[PDB]
RNA sequence: GGAUAGGAGAAGAUGAUGUAUAGUUUUAGAGCUAGAAAUAGCAAGUUAAAAUAAGGCUAGUCCGUUAUCAACUUGAAAAAGUG
DNA sequence: CAATACCATATTCATCATCTTCCCTATC
DNA sequence: TATGGTATTG
């Protein structure tokens, strides 16, 4: 009993097909396990496995992010209020517990229901003064009195709960006080530096133009239209742009060779102002130099919307001006929506459920969907004028907390949170002896290096203590081992030496790597002349004067500069041929030239005693990105440099990390000889042996070193490199081969062909690795693997022209039999194939092309050449193919309606519910979102997922007595619910109020388990309430091929003979939708949708066949496998009928499946009760 | 074929960390005038606190949405055995 | 109870690390 | 997306 096995790999299914030597589908008596009549049932050994896509971790991540910061938010308010607890304690001794409690209703409430002063009076008078907290903010930053110590709280509470972002570096100090002078004195440099030709900036309000709350390129447009004969692509209009933020070209205003694009907020801005002042002048610097100072003045123009001059809190005064502002403009609103049309403003200032002023403060409207709404009713009327421009700027009836405070950066609020404890310490000690603390709880971030702050409980944390304390943002330098966790955040990420897995590898920029390469490439160079009689290679001697005079003193080496400067100016050739490099040697030095550059001491890098050093300089610049790291680190080499030198080493990072260790390049040495890999690099006598070579020579000790050198399969495949959803389809495809091994009485198959969804693809090679790798398991006397199973890949054109060419059509809305189909045409051509041309083993099995596939046809075309009926191989002489019988035999198969297609059940997982939190309703679906919070007063969440549902047998109480009435239904264990039912089923059921349970009766149902009811009618489990369609229709292959062909009507003349076969077969169409509405009168049962379908089907019965066959395909939604879906004929819509009550397959057959669908355990369900 | 090292640009796949802004929910921000009331007229609106998976024990400024899952027997589990 | 329509958190910056493919050089 | 939860309307 030989077999093989085809498989179709996909991202949510994997069918399987087991054919035997005349590429048969066997069919197998399987025993039937339950308690119903049946012991036995007949299976076909092909099928599918069909499963939800696998997700990426993203999703996880990203929330829990969300989490700590939530948690660290928390507790930098909890920092806050400790600091204010004892004196608050003497002015107030329950404002915190007001505060907690502000969300509790004023039952629940245990104090006053007015926060802040706990009286109305006061509260009132408060908002009165201050309507919003930036003006509590501006009040407490720009006053000399003694301040109520709770609104000093709420000022530093609203600042350090809502701190701004941390993006910019260094501190800020905001001042738009002189951005005319600063203009003034940027065209004063630029007038010196071209005397003959300046610049009339008279009459330019610059202050009014670069701070227009418009954006960059429009306020450049505008400072350039006051300056006639000056364009904004000169080299003034350039200027403006880089002063406003943009990234400039100076390469044509100064004729350069190349590009000088300049940007000042990326690090490199100082890098590429001093490249392009030595291209040009130093002379020039006094330009950019101004440039940055006007930008200074104008670095915050967007969010501080005021002068500077008058406040020390130009933050909270702009928002102080977006409110007096909205305040003007809504009375002038209001007036002139009443004068013009007195009709609406019921609709804009009392319809929340419209996007007027109502629904932009009440209802659900966005300031874009309130802008769109008033744009017309404000061109409309007439006196609006500066509100049209005041939303065109998108500056009109602003609120305070809107969606683009995200450009305020955090070095705002700590002006204004230092100035604020500067004013109030005066009066107030215990601010003044922890300002500090207070700025520092705004300040201070967790380093992106550090990670989370654990101990031992958290599998995402690699951070390191310098001492078992508690971290506070005040001792974190003192606590927390800030080197060694950056060293553990880097390299609990990089690989080690595959041939040393005990090595971490270089630095990609180590100059020892790059010597390595340098060497690699140089050592493969041949040259040749006209007395040389072949071509020799490089001596030790000649690639070390190459590397000293070309390497080391350009960055890129080409081979014109290899013949002219070295083989004519040493070797006095004046004509060389090289070969093993074209045009230019890949390898360089970049990062010797940069350390060059940086501290211009040539002997220092040419010394081989100042290695060591370099390369963990290297390895500093690599491994670190915190410049004060760097700096820290670095402080050892110190004594070697200069300030200058130092500072521009700071400077210097790099990134990457390279495939070999420093052990395997310049470490292990040959036993005989001594050298290292980078020695016989350097010189190998005449053989000039690259790095595979040395490491594959059985004369050397290198591959015997790298020999002595030298998991689970969920591990093994979770471990590749492809996204999750594949490596879910790869495991399943795994477990059905080993389910269909077991299958065959435990022999293995002769092949296993396999194909991947849409072969040099690395994860199907993975695939095909795992497969051999289990199914070949012995060795011979030789000690080489014995290939007992021989895997063969295939690309999915193969199968796909096989079927295009011998009519063997799929049409994949019909069903979901094509993956099984598929799986089985690999099966069968693969082995075909390799028992026709056993040759091309090596390019298909793991371990005259565009006619490959003739020997399945009998007429090939301009050829027109037959081929014989019987295909066999040429020296075994074995029948291969029989075009007689072989073909009926795929027809047959593809016909079988009885094919294994099975979905895979799986507990939900995931989020608790829908996230929307929902108004206080009179439900019992709400959820509470704390203990305590009474949905019915609170509100919160509704639309659980369940996880899995439960069959429950038991009582309930029913009626006032309490009478105990035997139940029996159908459960749904929440995701929020499954620890405690698992921890305790009985309790939890007993909970939920049953009395009772039969404990050994409770059934666990997954989503997507299988009932069979009447007449073989399937239902899938959905949910505890909802089911989906569980039916296959198996629809004759002839109708397949006839819809196919219909429905792409649009070469040879065999299209002419499809199309006469279409015409001549257009009745199949009544027969097709005769198929279908027995198929749905019998497992559908969607009365109103057929009918639908048949009066919609009678209506457009005159139109083309093509668009009619389209159409059909459309109507096989309504008998599709899995959850109903509306769909649409023609212009009709048919909406999905669902099926709300799983009350029937409490009477029904549930089956278990096994992974193929060959393995069944049936249970009669109406017997328990 | 497969594999390895390197190079130019691109085009994707994945994993982790540290931040910010909103949104939502309840409460607070004295609504007024006629009306018994139903209701009508007007005034007003921009802000804040708190929660942001219920929660957990390991109690950390930590963890809580990925992966993995037919049934039966054995298993903490992974997984193995049953036709 | 069924037919039916509505609903579903979003956007944003910074620092890394790993893998793949395409085309070249040199190899096992 | 799409498909399971929910309220609405009979
Ligand atoms: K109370
Ligand atoms: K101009
Ligand atoms: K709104
Ligand atoms: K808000
Ligand atoms: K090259
Ligand atoms: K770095
Ligand atoms: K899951
Ligand atoms: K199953
Ligand atoms: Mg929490
Ligand atoms: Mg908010």
């Amino acid at each position: 009993k030989k077999y093989s096995i085809g498989l179709a790999i996909g991202t949510n299914s994997v069918g399987w097909a087991v054919i035997t030597d005349e590429y048969k589908v066997p069919s197998k008596k399987f025993k039937v396990l339950g308690n119903t009549d049946r012991h036995s049932i007949k299976k076909n050994l092909i099928g599918a496995l069909l499963f939800d896509s696998g997700e990426t971790a993203e999703a996880t991540r990203l929330k829990r992010t969300a989490r700590r910061r939530y948690t660290r938010r928390k507790n930098r308010i909890c920092y806050l209020q400790e600091i204010f607890s004892n004196e608050m304690a003497k002015v107030d001794d329950s404002f915190f517990h007001r505060l907690e409690e502000s969300f509790l209703v004023e039952e629940d409430k245990k104090h006053e229901r007015h926060p802040i002063f706990g009286n109305i009076v006061d509260e009132v008078a408060y908002h009165e003064k201050y309507p919003t907290i930036y003006h509590l903010r501006k009040k407490l930053v720009d006053s000399t009195d003694k301040a109520d110590l709770r609104l000093i709280y709420l000022a530093l509470a609203h600042m350090i709960k809502f701190r701004g972002h941390f993006l910019i570096e260094g501190d800020l100090n905001p001042d738009n006080s002189d951005v005319d002078k600063l203009f003034i004195q940027l065209v004063q440099t630029y007038n010196q530096l071209f005397e003959e030709n300046p610049i009339n900036a008279s009459g330019v309000d610059a202050k009014a133009i670069l701070s227009a709350r418009l954006s960059k390129s429009r306020r450049l447009e505008n400072l350039i239209a006051q300056l006639p004969g000056e364009k904004k692509n000169g080299l003034f209009g350039n200027l403006i742009a880089l002063s406003l933020g943009l990234t400039p070209n100076f390469k044509s205003n100064f004729d350069l060779a190349e590009d000088a694009k300049l940007q000042l907020s990326k690090d490199t801005y100082d890098d590429d102002l001093d490249n392009l002042l030595a291209q040009i002048g130093d002379q020039y610097a006094d330009l950019f130099l101004a440039a940055k100072n006007l930008s200074d003045a104008i670095l915050l123009s967007d969010i501080l919307r005021v002068n500077t001059e008058i406040t020390k809190a130009p933050l909270s005064a702009s928002m102080i001006k977006r409110y007096d502002e909205h305040h003007q403009d809504l009375t002038l609103l209001k007036a002139l929506v009443r004068q013009q049309l007195p009709e609406k403003y019921k609709e804009i200032f009392f319809d929340q459920s419209k996007n007027g002023y109502a629904g932009y403060i009440d209802g659900g409207a966005s300031q874009e969907e309130f802008y769109k709404f008033i744009k017309p009713i404000l061109e409309k009327m007439d006196g609006t004028e500066e509100l049209l421009v005041k939303l065109n700027r998108e500056d009109l009836l602003r609120k305070q907390r809107t969606f683009d405070n995200g450009s305020i950066p955090h070095q705002i609020h700590l002006g204004e949170l230092h100035a604020i404890l500067r004013r109030q310490e005066d009066f107030y000690p215990f601010l003044k002896d922890n300002r500090e603390k207070i700025e520092k709880i705004l300040t201070f971030r967790i380093p992106y290096y550090v990670g989370p702050l654990a101990r031992g409980n958290s599998r995402f944390a690699w951070m390191t203590r310098k001492s078992e304390e508690t971290i506070t943002p005040w001792n974190f330098e003192e606590v927390v081992d800030k080197g060694a966790s950056a060293q553990s955040f880097i390299e609990r990420m990089t690989n080690f030496d595959k041939n040393l897995p005990n090595e971490k590898v270089l630095p990609k920029h180590s100059l020892l790597y790059e010597y390595f390469t340098v060497y690699n490439e140089l050592t493969k160079v041949k040259y040749v002349t006209e007395g040389m009689r072949k071509p020799a290679f490089l001596s030790g001697e000649q690639k070390k004067a190459i590397v000293d005079l070309l390497f080391k003193t350009n960055r890129k080496v080409t081979v014109k500069q290899l013949k002219e400067d070295y083989f004519k100016k040493i070797e006095c050739f004046d004509s060389v041929e090289i070969s093993g490099v074209e045009d230019r040697f890949n390898a360089s030095l970049g990062t010797y030239h940069d350390l060059l550059k940086i501290i211009k001491d040539k002997d220092f890098l040419d010394n081989e005693e100042n290695e060591d050093i370099l390369e963990d300089i290297v390895l500093t610049l690599t491994l670190f990105e915190d410049r004060e790291m760097i700096e820290e680190r670095l402080k050892t080499y110190a004594h070697l440099f200069d300030d200058k030198v130092m500072k521009q080493l700071k400077r210097r990072r790099y990134t990457g990390w390279g495939r070999l260790s420093r052990k395997l390049i310049n470490g292990i040495r040959d036993k005989q000889s001594g050298k290292t890999i980078l020695d016989f690099l350097k010189s190998d006598g005449f053989a000039n042996r690259n790095f595979m070579q040395l490491i594959h020579d059985d004369s050397l000790t290198f591959k015997e070193d790298i020999q002595k050198a030298q998991d689970s399969l969920h591990e093994h495949i979770a471990n590749l490199a492809g996204s999750p959803a594949i490596k879910k389809g790869i495991l399943q495809t795994v477990k059905v081969v080993d389910e269909l091994v077991k299958v065959m009485g435990r022999h293995k198959p002769e092949n296993i062909v396999i194909e991947m969804a849409r072969e040099t693809r690395q994860i199907t090679k993975h695939v095909a690795q795992i497969l051999d790798s289990r199914m070949n398991t012995k060795y011979d006397e030789n000690d080489k693997l014995i290939r007992e199973v021989k895997v063969i890949t295939l690309k999915s054109k193969l199968v796909s022209d096989f079927r295009k060419d011998f009519q063997f059509y799929k049409v994949r809305e019909i069903n979901n039999y094509h993956h099984a189909h598929d799986a089985y045409l690999n099966a069968v051509v693969g082995t075909a194939l390799i028992k026709k041309y056993p040759k091309l083993e090596s390019e298909f099995v793991y371990g005259f092309y565009s006619n490959i596939m003739n020997f399945f046809k009998t007429e090939i075309t301009g050829e027109i050449r037959k081929r014989p009926l019987i295909e066999t191989n040429g020296e075994t002489g074995e029948i291969v193919w029989d075009k007689g019988r072989d073909f009926a035999t795929v027809r047959k198969v593809l016909s079988m309606p009885q094919v294994n297609i099975v979905k895979k059940t799986e507990v939900q997982t995931g989020g608790f519910s829908k996230e929307s939190i929902l108004p206080k309703r009179n439900s019992d679906k709400l959820i509470a979102r704390k203990k305590d919070w009474d949905p019915k007063k609170y509100g919160g969440f509704d639309s659980p997922t369940v996880a899995y549902s439960v069959l429950v047998v038991a009582k309930v109480e029913k009626g006032k007595s309490k009478k105990l009435k035997s139940v029996k239904e159908l459960l749904g264990i929440t995701i929020m619910e499954r620890s405690s039912f698992e921890k305790n089923p009985i309790d939890f059921l007993e909970a939920k109020g049953y009395k009772e349970v039969k404990k050994d009766l409770i059934i666990k149902l997954p989503k997507y388990s299988l009932f069979e009811l009447e007449n073989g009618r399937k239902r899938m489990l959905a949910s505890a309430g909802e089911l989906q369609k569980g039916n296959e229709l198996a629809l004759p292959s002839k109708y397949v091929n006839f819809l196919y062909l219909a429905s792409h009507y649009e070469s040879p003349e065999d299209n002419e003979q499809k199309q006469l076969f279409v015409e001549q077969h257009k009745h199949y169409l009544d027969e097709i939708i005769e198929q279908i509405s027995e198929f749905s009168k019998r497992v559908i049962l969607a009365d109103a949708n057929l009918d639908k379908v048949l009066s919609a089907y009678n209506k457009h019965r005159d139109k083309p066949i093509r668009e009619q066959a389209e159409n059909i395909i459309h109507l096989f939604t309504l008998t599709n496998l899995g959850a109903p879906a509306a769909f649409k004929y023609f212009d009709t819509t048919i909406d999905r009928k669902r099926y709300t009550s799983t009350k029937e397959v409490l009477d029904a057959t549930l089956i278990h499946q096994s992974i193929t669908g060959l393995y069944e355990t049936r249970i009669d369900l109406s017997q328990l009760g």
